[PDB]
């Protein structure tokens, strides 16, 4: 039967159970600190009691350097496998691995990902499975880690499974409120009419930020519901007008003091057409839409100082974009350009505070042939989008993440 | 219905069919140039008119700078796909993302896998698609390519589809015979007594080398049978005994003089167990085999000489090593540290003139979720492996390419 899942609301504890860390390299302890206060941190023993069932288990490989210290892995986690509460986080952190320091090294920590994605396969019950890789020049404190972890030991990642995060060197500020972390953000959400983007808008509010909802005139009524539920303002343009830039400016002049601190790039078409059979119409307005716009967008709001230092891009890709699909080359095109507008511009926006990531749904409700046995919701989505946009996540930028429930499907 | 795919045969011509090279980068007339006496090549033309089917189309995206030139991969190839010979080879030639020289060139060439990824699951019949990404600093003549085009251009690459191979700059040299690329080398195979292993050595002696196949004590009748019948030597030796190495370097100092040109890590076992319900013996034997023994036979050949200038090692990791597996955190870890043995050693090894390359079966009858809708071969895993092994695929290391038919599962 497939689990229902614990999705987040205000003052609904992070787990649902314990938190116990443990493994013996240089995050653990650091972890432990940051994270005491609003967990119920538990130790290990040799005993193998505890009272409550584990919410989140984290496993600290980053002190592994050698194929026969693989076996940390199995002596720490056979133990505690059993007391995993329904919907745990179980979450293996290791070192970036041509980081690491040496071959041996670079090989086990490479290997990580093969156990994780396995064990996510054998958890029961909603539990999830994540892999972080912190880089090796991480201060001591490794604050820059901190988002990510809080993003996974919760509920907002419900249906993130199997998953790898890759943190970069930099020190993080956690936000004034981690329930309210996007507090005085504004963020520009485009496709916000309906659907996934409408979703992104409420999770965004919930998180304090302030909603620009951005959809094509067609939409505007739809659009003004959006923009006032969640107490922000609607823009009505077509993402690939000639001037589209400079009325996103205009407008977040006249409302929201001339900057946007968080742009996601939701606004998406299809034109599903085998290939052979496909005409030059149904190609350029899919890579118009959802390729050229993405990047007119973000180079020219960067271009012109609307986003600027502590600025946050989330482009939405597809597992389309990953691994294909029959009838779309037009459309995985683009989503694998959205992709390659994270990994490209990543380099060069880190100059300017600028971090830049993808998420790419799976399938979302909008079935099966996942760990988690069922689709996925807008807000599952919404979630890791926010996930990226917090101030505290500066360390993390040209990933990919899937949202997919560990979908078999992929490359 | 599944198509009854064509696999290589000494005599028989490269493709069934015709070969159009097209597309306006670096690559598409330097290929036309190596291709030609081997090959039928036809050119382009606007009438649509071709007196012979399909049997390869090779599209040089290497210019496209700009998302607007995508709009060239749907121009070339929509009047032509409709002139496909069943088991036809498609293929889009990149440049390797991160040095294509800006940010709009990286993203485009970086949106070239959603697109053959796609066209791979509307082809029929048998065709298969491939990327290719040749590095940015590669000569004119596109030499170090060759090995690749010559392996996906024939029926040697049945069942290898959906797949992107990663070119370096380096300039190679034809072997003295495209037919017998492997002649003089001397190759070792782990695992060599039944399998896949045994079907590694058959290629590989079709192809000229000389094959020292090794595998256990209780397998010596049958591994004395393979090396008979391939015309090279057997060695019974357990991988994970502390003189391995020591027994290699006596033999081929005693048979073959005193080098390893190739070298195979074949040899693997699985101790399928859910991790909670997992014993010590079941991890250790697995990572002994499948992960300790290659590293140790890889070091200890290459750091006494016996592996030098011109050495390939090819390791066989696993689609579960790739997508993780349930009942196998120990075997997927070890196969996801044979990709990190290959990505690791790559740049050691290339200060010496050795490539070391992975390869990910999928189903391999020892079924139908892929884009050919059967099952592999173990000969279709050797050929991978024998390109990998050519002395001219010197500019292709630290690849892992999966034999899967363009399988569904994956990460
Ligand atoms: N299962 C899924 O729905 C799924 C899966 C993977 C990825 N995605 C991607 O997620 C995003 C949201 O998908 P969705 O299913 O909610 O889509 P949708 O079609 O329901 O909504 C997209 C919105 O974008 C708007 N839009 C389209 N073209 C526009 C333009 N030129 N200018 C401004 N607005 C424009 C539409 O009016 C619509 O309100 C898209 O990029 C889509 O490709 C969706
Ligand atoms: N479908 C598949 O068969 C498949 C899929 C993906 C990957 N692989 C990998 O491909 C390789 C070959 O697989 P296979 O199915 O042919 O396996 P197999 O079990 O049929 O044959 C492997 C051979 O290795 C030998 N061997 C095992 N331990 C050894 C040791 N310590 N020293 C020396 N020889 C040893 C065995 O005696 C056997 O002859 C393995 O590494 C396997 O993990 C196989
Ligand atoms: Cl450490
Ligand atoms: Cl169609
Ligand atoms: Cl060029
Ligand atoms: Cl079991």
């Amino acid at each position: 039967q497939p689990e229902t899942l614990r999705r987040y609301r205000p003052g609904d504890p992070p787990l649902a159970g314990s938190l116990l860390i443990g493994g013996s390299g240089r995050v653990a302890e650091p972890l432990r600190t940051a994270l005491a206060d609003d967990y119920n941190l538990v130790s290990n023993n040799i005993g193998g009691r505890w009272a409550d069932s584990f919410g989140g288990v984290v496993f600290d490989a980053t002190g592994i350097t050698e194929a026969e210290g693989l076996k940390e892995l199995y002596t720490f986690f056979t133990p505690l496998l059993r007391n995993l509460a329904p919907c745990a986080r179980v979450v293996v952190v290791g070192t970036t691995p041509a980081e690491a320091g040496s071959v041996h090294a670079q090989v086990v920590q490479r290997a990580l990902e093969g156990f994780t994605r396995s064990l996510g396969k054998e958890l029961r019950r909603g539990a999830t499975v994540s892999l972080v890789y912190l880089s090796a020049d991480a201060k001591p404190g490794a604050t820059g880690l901190e988002s990510t972890m809080r993003f996974i030991l919760s509920a907002k990642s419900a249906y993130v499974d199997g998953q790898v995060f890759r943190v970069g060197a930099a020190d993080s500020t956690p936000p004034a409120d981690w329930d309210k972390p996007l507090d005085g953000k504004v963020a520009v959400v485009t496709g916000a009419a309906r659907g996934i983007g409408a979703t992104i808008a409420e999770v965004f509010a919930r998180d304090g930020a302030t909603v620009v909802a951005i959809d094509v005139d067609g939409a505007a009524e739809d659009l003004k519901r959006v923009a006032d539920k969640v107490g922000g303002t609607a823009l009505t343009l077509d993402v690939t007008a000639d001037d589209a830039v400079d009325k996103i400016t205009a407008h977040v002049t006249e409302h929201h003091g001339g900057k946007v601190d968080i742009l996601v790039n939701n606004a998406g078409i299809t034109r599903d057409k085998l290939l052979a059979n496909m005409d030059e119409k149904r190609w350029d307005a899919v890579i118009a839409v959802n390729l050229l716009a993405p990047q007119r967008l973000t180079e020219g709001l960067v271009g012109n100082g609307t986003i600027g230092e502590g600025g946050r891009v989330i482009g939405l890709s597809s597992m389309a974009g990953i691994a294909g699909n029959r009838g779309q080359t037009n459309y995985a095109t683009t989503k694998a350009g959205m992709i390659g507008l994270a990994e490209a511009l990543a380099p060069v926006l880190a100059d300017k505070g600028i971090t830049i990531n993808a998420v790419a749904p799976g399938f979302i409700e909008t079935r099966r042939l996942n760990s988690l046995f069922q689709g996925g919701q807008p807000v599952d989505v919404a979630e890791l989008i926010a996930y990226f946009a917090s101030p505290a996540s500066n360390a993390v930028t040209g990933n990919t993440i899937r949202v997919c429930g560990q979908a078999m499907l992929g490359a």
